[PDB]
C-alpha cells in the first residue's frame, strides 16, 4: 500500500503510516509565482492500493486534492482511495434557496470520478454520501473518544443540541455513563432552553460532544447555560475542531477544557483517530 | 440568454451583457465564517441558454467556477456555455517529470462534464483544447490589438521570444507592418539574444507582444535590449496581464507604455475583448 499525506493532514497521515510501517508520501508542493499550485509525487505508485490523506475543506485544499489526483494518473496504480479525515463544504448538501450551488454534490461527484472509494470521519450528515458513483464511508471517532474519557470523571454526556444525539448516546454507552442534550430556540429575541431529559445537573460533570467547532457559538452557549445550572465541570470536546477567530475563548469563558481530534490539526488535538482509519485501510 | 458575471470578470463580463442588452448576472457571494464559499442565483434561468463568465486560475476562481456549475442546476436550462477570459493551469499542459498533475487535463475535464461549451481568449498551447469532451473554443485578442494599434505609430511587431510567432505574424498583417521575433538562449551563464530576421531596430518603434505577462522577465529583458540597440519606442502589450511581483515596473524601465486587455481587469487593461466574445456567444445563440 501506499499512504500519500497531503498538507492539510501531516500529522493524521504520519500517525497513520507508522502504525502501518510504511511512508507517509509527501509531495514536492509549491506555487508558482502567479499563485497557481504545483504538486509532484515522484515515488513510482504502481501496482499499489493508493491512499491519500487530506481534507477537503479550504480553497487550497480542495486544489491540493484535485490536483493530486491527476498527479497519480501518471502510473498504472492498483487502486485509488480517497481518505479526507475532515469533509468540506458538508454543511451545503442541499438548496437551502433557489439558486444555490449543492456543493457537496458536485465535489463528491468529482472526487468519485477520480477514485475507487471516498471515506471521512463523522461527515456532517449522511446525505452527501449518497452522491458518490463510489462506496463513500463515514468513520467515526467514538471510540477514540471513549477511549481518551475513560479516564477522566464524567457524569452525564451531553448533546448541544437535538441533532448529536446518536453519537452522544453511543459515546456515553461506551462510558457507562447516562446521557442527555440541551433543546435551545429562539421565540421573539429571547432565548429558550430544555434539557431532555430534564437532568439535574447542579454539581455535576459533564462531557459535551459535537461534531464540528467553527464559531464554537453552539457550544459556548450551551456550556454557559450548564454552568450557570451548577455543573461542577465542564469538558468540551467535538471531531473537527476548525476554531475561528475566536471561539476557543468564548468556549472556555465557561467550559474548563477543549477536547478534539487530530482531523483538523489544533493545538487541542488531544485525541488520535489514527486506529479509526487504520481499520478502515485495513479492510479497504 | 443569460449572462452570469463572475467576480473575477465584472468589468469584461458587464461589457458583453451591455452590448447584447442584456443583464450582467452577478451571484450573490460570501465566505462562511470557516472560508467556505457560498454562493446563490436568485434569478431564473429556466429555459436560456447560460453564459458564464469568470476567468479560472486562482484557487477562489475555481471554487466560483466549480460552484456556479453546481447552482445553475437548480434551473432546466436550454445549455451551460463556460466562456474563461483568462484560463488557468493551460502552462501545465502535460507531465514534464514523472508524477507531476496534467492541471489543465483534469480541470478541463471537470468543466467539460459541467457544460454544454467551455471558450477561453488566447489559451497558452492548444493542446489543453484536445481534453475536452466538449466544444472548446480559443478565441483571439488580433483584432481587438490590431483596432488599438492602427492608431499609433508602429515599425514593427515583434515577439520575445520563438514561440509567440503566428500571433505576431498575423497583428502585423493587419496593422500593415512587418515583423520579427526575438530568440533569447542562454549559453553557460551568458545570455544570447538573436533577432529574426536581423532587423535594424535604430530610430525604430516597436510593438511587442505576448499571450501573458506573469513576471515580466522575458519582455523586460527583450525591450532592454532593443532600447540599447536604438529603438527610439516600445510598446508592451500581451492578452492577459498578470503582473506578478513588480513585473509592470521592470518592463517600463525600457518599454514605454503596456495595454492588455480586460480578460485580466488592471490600471493597463486599454483594450477590449469584448466584441470577439460577443461575437462568439452570438454564434452560440441566444
Ligand atoms: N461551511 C458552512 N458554514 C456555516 N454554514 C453553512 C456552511 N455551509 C452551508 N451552510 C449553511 O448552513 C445551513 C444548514 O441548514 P440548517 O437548516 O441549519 C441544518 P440542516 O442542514 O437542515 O440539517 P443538518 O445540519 O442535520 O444536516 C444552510 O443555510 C447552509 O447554507
Ligand atoms: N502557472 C505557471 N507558471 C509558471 N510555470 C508553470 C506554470 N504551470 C506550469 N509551469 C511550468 O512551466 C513549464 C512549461 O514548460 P516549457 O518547456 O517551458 C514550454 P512548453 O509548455 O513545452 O511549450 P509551450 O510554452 O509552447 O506550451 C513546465 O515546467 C511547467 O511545469
Amino acid at each position: 500500500m501506499k499512504i500519500i499525506a497531503l498538507r492539510s493532514s501531516l500529522k493524521l497521515a504520519a500517525r497513520i503510516a507508522e502504525e502501518l510501517k510504511t511512508e507517509p508520501v509527501m509531495p514536492d508542493e509549491r506555487r508558482f509565482p502567479d499563485g497557481e499550485l504545483y504538486l509532484r509525487y515522484d515515488e513510482d505508485l504502481t501496482g499499489h492500493n493508493i491512499f491519500i490523506i487530506g481534507n477537503t475543506h479550504s480553497d487550497a485544499e480542495v486544489m491540493e486534492m484535485i490536483l493530486t489526483l491527476s498527479a497519480i494518473q501518471d502510473y498504472r496504480t492498483k487502486s485509488v482511495n480517497i481518505i479526507a479525515p475532515y469533509y468540506g463544504y458538508a454543511r451545503q448538501h442541499q438548496r437551502y434557496k433557489n439558486g444555490e450551488p449543492i456543493s457537496s454534490q458536485i465535489l463528491t461527484e468529482i472526487y468519485s470520478s477520480y477514485s475507487n472509494s471516498i471515506a471521512t470521519v463523522d461527515i456532517h450528515d449522511e446525505k452527501t454520501l449518497s452522491y458518490s458513483k463510489v462506496k463513500f464511508s463515514d468513520l467515526h471517532a467514538n471510540d477514540a473518544i471513549v477511549r481518551y474519557y475513560k479516564n477522566v470523571d464524567v457524569d452525564y454526556v451531553v448533546s448541544p443540541d437535538d441533532g448529536g444525539l446518536a453519537r452522544v448516546a453511543d459515546i456515553s454507552a461506551k462510558l457507562g455513563k447516562k446521557h442527555f442534550f440541551i433543546e435551545k430556540k429562539r421565540i421573539d429575541d429571547r432565548t429558550v432552553e430544555m434539557k431532555v431529559p430534564n437532568v439535574d445537573v447542579n454539581g455535576k460533570k459533564l462531557l459535551i460532544v459535537d461534531d464540528i467547532i467553527s464559531t464554537g457559538g453552539t457550544i459556548a452557549k450551551s456550556s454557559g447555560l450548564l454552568r450557570e445550572k451548577g455543573a461542577s465541570k465542564i469538558y468540551v470536546s467535538a471531531v473537527h475542531g476548525l476554531f475561528v477567530n475566536g471561539s476557543e475563548n468564548k468556549i472556555l469563558q465557561n467550559a474548563d477544557e477543549i477536547h478534539v481530534t487530530d482531523t483538523v490539526e489544533s493545538k487541542f488535538s488531544d485525541i488520535s483517530v489514527y486506529q479509526e482509519v487504520c481499520n478502515y485501510i485495513r479492510d479497504i
